[PDB]
């Protein structure tokens, strides 16, 4: 039904396509596909890449981030925007218009990450895009990592950088850190690439490798990963015991129609309230049997976390990482533990 | 659809179960539950699995085996049988009547591998059970190699034998030689692993870790193994250059009514006849660009073969081993490659 | 000083020859060259390819074993010999005189192992050798396993073969197991390549390539194990708590010029008897904090065990396994452990 | 000999010490004994460990180089200085007067390769060390990549941060990029570690762990490289079409007795001038059969490059990075090149 229609060739592109030096340059030809963007640089990690994408800016120049409230970063990006000697402004872009405002003489990059951790408010990356584009020289950059390039492509909805950042965790636990910057510009990837060879925050021939082998099956991972999000987010929704359900891929959700017209599916990081307090979450999260009790996010393995203890966010909130287990045993056990935070 | 439903708990065991010593016996378990078996003996190939299963049979026994025809087995098992001393005969298994025929006094093994390469002749494990259990003590072996345990379930069907052999093929071109021997009987399972550890004939800790780490993703893609092939299957059998398929699950399929009551689903593997000759058949094959000219089966990359030159057989059948790539783009080679080889 | 001179080019072939198929081959093609042999065959294991050794006899036929009293063998072979059907005669070699009783019409292979484990007798396989070949037509094979082809070459001293069994212990706790048989005969080479593909007892790509990167340092590695195992040897001999020692490297052996004249150097393999009784060798081994209590032998790190506990072994005989540590450590930790074992 | 005695316990630490998360701080406590330092702090590549140490000084610092020649270097360390906004200097620290001139009341920070590459000059650390400590607050860094911490301990001889780059090439082809840099002083330690974590540049797990792995076999090899560096340097320097030899070994190298009291042997970069013309250097390099054309240094395999074609350096100069063959067919291999290119 209803999302952008799947990225033509992906799955060709993710296979075939190229099969630093050698390895590296086919990591890159194959992720810059995949992204459809004509070129691609890779780095040692998605921060390493963030980094060098800020020493794209002069001291003084202005950075406006996406809010990251609830979620982690935020610390980050004001560290590396101390040291380098550059102004971060963080604006809660889930309102253009509040973008639209901040907007300084200095600005020079706008650093967006949708959905959000772990609230998942989805950002207008096209609405973003005319707003930053329409006045001056200024760089969109969009953090796909939540996404992936399979179901987003930041590239077409006018980003001027599509960052993935993959951790020792999505390809089963294959321990491959790596930091993947693409673009279409000319300039851009002549600067990046210089810094990417001037600093040395790059990969080795070893993970590169890794990487692009597990870029093969990127597509039936996540479709799986996708089929299991939407049926738990379904589940939950329509079960007595949870409050509210967040995910992307419902219509209950406050921006469906946003998503919709800007992927092409949704991941497998379901987010809901269970009905009670904190001492019902508590139940709840120690009586899943499949789940497993984690704060990280994408292995073949369902994960489950109480944000609350792993104004703060409300300690009655719970994100799952649905894993490629089988369905049926998802919910049965999503269904066990709920019947037993309620007796 | 019409096919069995799908394993329960199959994609949840992969991922879960279990997470010579230690790395084998987790696999072991692993591909038990699987095959929804009690036990499995992993071995260093599938041709060493078949090996120790003849072992399991003395001097003057003899043993009936699906007469493959056009594929390459049968030099084998003879070779295994005139060592070892053994009868061997061989019986066209898909005419079950014909079976009936050859069991004799000393019988005591039958090995049926299905479908059959490459015409995909099925053979019905169902059938073969109770003609071979009806009289004497006989075992009842089904080579799982050309479905996988995804899509067939010999134990679960009647046979004593489930004997799943892995070649450096699937889950991309890793490198990892398997056997996989799983059973029910008690008595089956003490007599191969007293045979499994003193003869040796084992894998490495290295192998049994990457084939239970392929094994966790085998559902995803068994998957749009099926897809892509039901879709070029489809494709292939409306087009104007093509004489008809052979493909388990298209309805075409002479024992397409077998198929469903006994797989739930079916590989990329699909088999079709080029209208022409053999001179047709090879424009066809010199014009693919996105299929890959090979002998092998099972990559992530999609291939073509015309086994007339890799009675005999029609110097017009061709056999694909369809991949994961876009189904779309699969099409679009194909039938250019056919358009190319009629002016 | 004394041992035969170590064998030309080893280490050069070793990295830069062939620097199943090509996996595998190259792997073959190198040990051949390191064996001094014309030819080389890769199993799954030691004892698949021991398995495969004796299919070349036929039923009938006897083979006398060196009698591997107080290790572990001995029940193999056995089982090997009663399926199969063989006959098998155990016969301590150390005395060539025994050897040359044993031999029966029906003898056609006669299969030692030198040093012994644990005692380390050191059996003359050049003597073994004309007592063998001088009638009939019989094979001899010598396990080299425990020597490795870097400090023995029994196809040089009148072997038919030679055998090199790798356990998941050697280049580091790195778990590649392997069968290597390698020979200078035409038609030996022949019948072991027809059974190596006929039976399937192989070993996979990655164990092939994995064992192949390894063998690049065996010369480096087995010469620290040697200076090391020397250092231990002299220094245990000279202690005060130390009834005697077996190192075939010390002059005080009791084939210590057998050893020169068959040999270029010696393992890492230490025993010793501990003076006292069971219950110092029990203080001493309890109180090494650099040495590690295992009963394997053959890693980076040293090893010690007391194999009467893990009319049998002295339980006062302790085997080492010295690995690369700093020479120094390893008699610190020997000598604070026997001054433990004698307040 | 006479060269530092071998550090202590140095392969018992390499092979037991630990046996951004776990396999990194692994690595690192290992790194740091090896380096004989307190910490260690592991990043992507040498170059990004560069920058890193860099970061620690403001714009407006100046750092004082060891003026790396006819090597490649120079021009990193400049885009890095021009970039971050530092003040860069190059001076021939193997003239310790020279330095003093370049100390400057900004000067925070002196970097010093050793020995250089590929003329092989040796600096004196510990000079460098009493005249940089001397006045001011400054940092003496010593890049300890040609050396490795088996055979110099920059910390030990007054350096404050000793930085180990490995690159794809040691350890086999292993292609493992890591820059190590370990450190006794406190704050030096805690601002490093905040900037590791800060801004990403760091290895992912299994670099970590491969890169820990090779150190398990570092002293070995270096070992072999050291005797088989010994060897040729001395053939080459007693035949007659050799110019003139440069190798710290040799007491014929200009600071081989700084050698002997700063290290405690050599690497196997062989330094040598042939006697006549670039014409005769091509011949030699033609008629080579061993040795391997490459510009790179630090395999298993043995390796000539002509830095001339790869003011100038002399068309005469050959550098070689000797491997781990057999010493014979090297001095064999030379000598047939240096015949070959005189009739």
């Amino acid at each position: 039904q209803g999302f952008l229609p799947h990225f033509q060739h992906f799955a060709t592109q993710a296979i075939h396509v190229g099969q630093g030096n050698p390895t590296r340059n086919c990591l890159e030809k194959a992720v810059a596909a995949l992204d459809g963007a004509k070129y691609c640089l890779a780095f040692a990690s998605g921060l390493a890449a963030t980094v060098t994408i800020t020493h794209l800016l002069k001291a003084g120049d202005q950075i406006i981030c996406m809010d990251d409230v609830y979620g982690g970063t935020n610390r980050y990006f004001r560290q590396v925007a101390s040291e380098f000697g550059l102004k971060i402004s963080f604006v809660d872009c889930s309102k253009i218009k509040l973008l639209e405002a901040a907007i300084t003489p200095e600005t020079k990059l706008v650093w967006i990450e949708t959905p959000t951790n772990p609230t998942q408010k989805v950002i207008d990356i096209e609405g973003c895009a005319h707003i930053v584009h329409k006045h001056g020289d200024i760089i969109l950059v969009v953090d796909n990592t939540f996404m992936s390039p399979y179901f987003q492509r930041p590239l077409a909805l006018g980003a001027d950088i599509s960052m993935y950042s993959a951790t020792k965790y999505m390809n089963g636990h294959s321990d491959v850190v790596m930091g993947l910057v693409s673009v279409n510009c000319e300039s851009l990837h002549n600067r990046l690439r210089f810094l990417q060879n001037s600093l040395g925050a790059v990969p080795s021939p070893i993970d590169c490798y890794l990487c692009n082998r597990g870029l093969k099956t990127l597509h039936v991972r996540m479709e799986k990963h996708f089929k299991n999000g939407m049926a738990v987010a379904q589940f939950l929704e329509s079960n007595p015991w949870v409050e509210k359900v967040i995910y992307p891929g419902l219509p209950s959700h406050p921006q469906h129609e946003l998503v919709k017209r800007q992927c092409t599916g949704c991941t497998g990081m379901v987010t809901f309230y269970i009905k009670g307090t904190l001492q019902h979450a508590e139940i709840f999260l120690k009586n899943l049997k499949l789940f497993t009790l984690a704060e990280s996010l994408g292995g073949f393995e369902s994960l489950a976390e109480l944000p609350a203890i792993m104004l703060g966010i409300s300690d009655t909130l719970i994100r799952l990482s649905v894993g490629l287990e089988d369905e049926e045993d998802l919910l049965e056990d999503l269904d066990q533990a709920l019947k037993a935070a309620h007796p």
